[PDB]
């Protein structure tokens, strides 16, 4: 069995080997990238996403959040209190004003002590969730604009034709900005590119250990795993390496720069942190191999999770037990 540690692999395809991009998850998977739940791909150095960032200034963020957090440094909420809009310019000088701005640091692995030591004592603006592209059209290789839908998938593997659309997401950044525990919608693969900027450092649990992590955020988070049967759904949830050390969570971390790809797999949690002012864009995608992922993956009914529009489908068809008491929820 290949990679039997579940260790997160990094990839550098050729522009040759970048032309086909399901051709090259697959063969990601045939190495045992999955296990890991995550995986970093480097572009061919002829590669890029678009010729510059010049002009992105004028991108509007129509609804900044600020992440408020409540509990101890390692174990902690997050709630979102939504601010002014402003554009990508006004959040970019806000990101390195004296109040937001990345503090002195001698390297990552001191960034990441200040990180988790400091995090819970302030509010970090995010940008997220801004449907959009930054491709450039006329790129052809690993475009997440131009990836074949989820819906697609579906009628090609199992031959049902249903609604639905799924599009990318710019997510722009700030010191300390925050993703909290989560695996994606119906445990769905998700593929994020960081445009520009400072790195974003990620968090993995192997799939194979997810229910591991359910099981100690029930016993750390003991009221909202009351309410809700799949809490971490809401993505509200941070608990530190040193806490998931502990108490024996397996999982890994890496640290993605500008220019670099990040794969999650289906049932891979993950969560993190940026460094500093960035702009990520992402999306959600499937292969034939997520299938039996979606059929088994667990919903929030207490109604807190967002869902999209699409996701309704997802869960009429490969769900349709759940779909009336999920539906009640939505
Ligand atoms: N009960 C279904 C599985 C489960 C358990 C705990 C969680 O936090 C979660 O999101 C999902
Ligand atoms: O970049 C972020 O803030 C969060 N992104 C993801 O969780 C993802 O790409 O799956
Ligand atoms: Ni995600
Ligand atoms: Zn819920």
């Amino acid at each position: 069995a290949q990679n039997p540690n579940c260790n997160i692999m990094i990839f550098h395809p050729t522009k040759e080997e970048f032309n086909d991009f399901d051709k090259y998850i697959a063969y990601m998977e045939s190495q045992g990238a999955h296990r890991a739940g995550l995986a970093k791909i480097i572009p061919p150095k002829e590669w890029k996403a678009r010729e510059t960032y010049d002009n992105i200034s004028e991108i509007l963020i129509a609804t900044p959040l600020q992440q408020v957090a409540s509990g101890r440094a390692g174990v902690f909420t997050q709630y979102h209190k939504k601010k002014k809009a402003m554009t990508v310019g006004e959040y970019r000088h806000l990101a390195n004003s004296k109040k937001y701005q990345t503090p002195p640091h001698q390297n990552f692995e001191d960034l990441e002590r200040k990180y988790w030591k400091n995090r819970i004592y302030n509010s970090p603006i995010y940008g997220a969730d801004i449907s959009g592209s930054l491709f450039d059209e006329n790129t052809k290789q690993w475009n997440l604009g131009h990836l074949g839908t989820i819906q697609d998938l579906l009628e090609k593997e199992c031959g049902v034709v249903i609604e639905g659309v799924n599009t990318p997401y710019l997510y722009f950044g700030m010191w300390k900005t925050t993703f909290a525990w989560h695996t994606e919608d119906m445990d769905l693969y998700s593929i994020n590119y960081l445009h520009l900027g400072e790195p974003k450092t990620w968090y993995v649990v192997p799939p194979e250990h997810g229910q591991r992590l359910e099981r100690l955020a029930r016993e750390l988070f003991p009221g909202s795993s009351r309410g809700c049967g799949a809490f971490l759904r809401h993505k509200v949830a941070l608990i530190s390496p040193t806490v998931l050390k502990e108490n024996g969570i397996p999982f890994n971390r890496i640290t993605q720069e500008a220019g670099e790809f990040m794969v999650t797999f289906p049932y891979g949690y993950h969560a993190g942190f940026n460094h500093g002012f960035n702009c990520a864009e992402a999306i959600n995608f499937a292969t034939p191999r997520w299938i039996d992922y979606g059929k088994m993956a667990s919903q929030c009914s207490c109604g807190e999770a967002r869902v999209t529009f699409s996701m309704d489908a997802f869960v009429r068809i490969l769900q349709p037990e759940r779909y009336d008491l999920w539906k009640r929820g939505q």
